[PDB]
């Protein structure tokens, strides 16, 4: 009486069903919670938090027009089989259960499959395989808490998954760095929280279409990005990372935005003031913000050296040091004569960028010294201005350009800038 009648048999024959499933019948489309066409093909099966112990058999692929499985909350144990014959499967959900593997081919073959639930199973540790890009009507993508490693793929680009919503893969052991295919998509929920993915969030800059986002417990690292494009945004969740920076302006001016959480970053600037409809989770002193004050601005020193850090990218070294609002209270590299700053020292600190031209509204600056980094562009013009200074070190970087003429008696050592007075188009 139908084509999937055998295959039914080894389901009911692998799992332990329980007693209020009633799976007696001659005919599997009569059995409870089993749903058919009108050709008498299984469509939907759907037990539902029953705790029923057991396997799926390696067969279930036989059940070529299942639209509808929904297994979750159950004790079903072993293998998750193959399921690349399920081509007209739209839900898979298997949530809490014990099952202990994935099929490495995992999403081959799921052109239709729009909604995927396996959070919560003691898998076995799994890379997101690359057959991911097969499942293109993906929308919903919940593997958190699944014992995936490796790195996020890079297949959720539109081209491949333009229908992808709702991205969660929170608590896994993920690592490396947000996929560069992230932008442009409409991804809108994106959890990535608590593993170990590292790098820059600029990226979020182009996932326009973000609700909500949260990378709480990660290493991101470097400043948040411009987000004024993203005018949906609702939940922003960065907690425990290493961001540092200003916190821009466009993302305490988003107007749709409900829910922010930035503490233990290593964030710079003053308190960002949100308005007063956002719940603000910003913990006193688990930032480098210069007060605890929201909205209050910094000391002028303060905002000229954190925009000589911003020319150097934010080095987290800088913001892990220089806290509160007085550059003259242990700073590294920042030397004092009583109130006025005199000498920058960063000597072989492995420095990037570029040298701001805000170095130059240090008016007391004596001594420079950047040698023996990777910075480069001009060296300022702005620098010749400073009428104490005495001596500019910024041997061994890759300066280019034609060096400023400073006074007759400011000692300035260029040695090892190979591109040094190339000043050429
Ligand atoms: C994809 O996930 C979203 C959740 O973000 C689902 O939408 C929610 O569904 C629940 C039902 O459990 C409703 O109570 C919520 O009101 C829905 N929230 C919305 C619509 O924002 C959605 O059903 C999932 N599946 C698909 C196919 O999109
Ligand atoms: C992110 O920040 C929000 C806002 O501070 C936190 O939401 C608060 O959570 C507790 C739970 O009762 C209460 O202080 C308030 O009811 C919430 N405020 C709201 C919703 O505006 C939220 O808990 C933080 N998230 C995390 C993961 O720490
Ligand atoms: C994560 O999954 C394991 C099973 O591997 C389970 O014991 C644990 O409760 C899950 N954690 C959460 C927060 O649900
Ligand atoms: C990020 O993590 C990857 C993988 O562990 C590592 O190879 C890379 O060096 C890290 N990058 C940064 C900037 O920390």
């Amino acid at each position: 009486t139908g084509l999937d009648d055998s295959t039914m048999q080894s389901l009911k024959s692998s799992l332990n069903l329980t007693s209020d499933v009633d799976w007696s019948n001659p005919n599997p489309c009569k059995w409870q919670s089993v749903q058919c066409d009108g050709s008498n093909r299984v469509t939907k099966i759907q037990l539902k938090q029953k705790g029923i112990r057991g396997t799926l058999p390696t067969n279930l692929q036989s059940l070529s027009e299942l639209v509808i499985l929904e297994l979750f909350l159950n004790r079903i144990s072993g293998p998750i089989p193959d399921l690349s014959g399920l081509s007209r499967l739209q839900t898979l959900n298997l949530h809490d259960n014990l099952f202990t593997s994935v099929p490495k081919n995992l999403f081959s073959g799921m052109s239709s499959l729009q909604e995927m639930y396996l959070e919560n199973n003691p898998f076995d540790p799994w890379v997101i395989p690359d057959t991911v890009k097969e499942a293109t009507s993906l929308q919903n993508l919940t593997l958190s808490n699944c014992s995936i490693i490796g790195k996020i793929p890079d297949f959720f680009g539109s081209q491949s998954l333009p229908s992808l919503t709702n991205l969660k893969l929170s608590q896994n052991g993920l690592e490396g760095e947000l996929p560069m295919s992230f932008a442009g998509t409409s991804i809108q929920s994106l959890f990535l929280n608590g593993q170990k993915l590292n790098g820059s969030i600029s990226v979020l800059g182009n996932m326009t279409s973000l609700v909500e986002v949260s990378l709480q417990g990660n290493q991101f690292s470097g400043p948040i990005p411009d987000l004024s494009g993203l005018v949906s945004l609702r939940v922003f969740n960065v907690r425990e990372n290493q961001l540092t920076g200003v916190v821009p302006q466009s993302l305490v001016s988003l107007s749709s935005l409900t829910t922010v959480n930035l503490t233990n970053n290593y964030l710079q600037g003053p308190t960002p003031l949100f308005g007063k409809s956002v719940g603000v989770d910003i913990v006193n002193n688990m930032n480098s913000f210069c007060t605890n004050v929201a909205g209050e601005a910094c000391d002028p020193r303060v905002d000229t050296l954190v925009s000589v850090a911003e020319s150097f990218g934010y080095p987290v070294k800088l913001a892990e040091s220089w806290k509160g609002n007085n550059p003259c209270v242990n700073w590294v590299g920042i030397t004092c004569s009583g109130g006025n700053i005199t000498v920058v020292n960063m000597r072989k600190q492995d420095l990037s960028g570029t040298i701001s031209p805000s170095l130059a509204k240090l008016t007391s600056l004596e001594t420079i010294n950047l040698a023996d980094n990777k910075l480069s562009g001009h060296i300022p013009d702005e620098l010749t201005t400073l009428s104490k200074l005495r001596l500019l070190d910024v041997s061994n970087n890759d300066f280019y350009g034609i060096p400023p003429k400073f006074r007759d008696t400011v000692t300035l050592v260029t040695e090892g800038n190979a591109n040094m007075g190339k000043n050429g188009p």
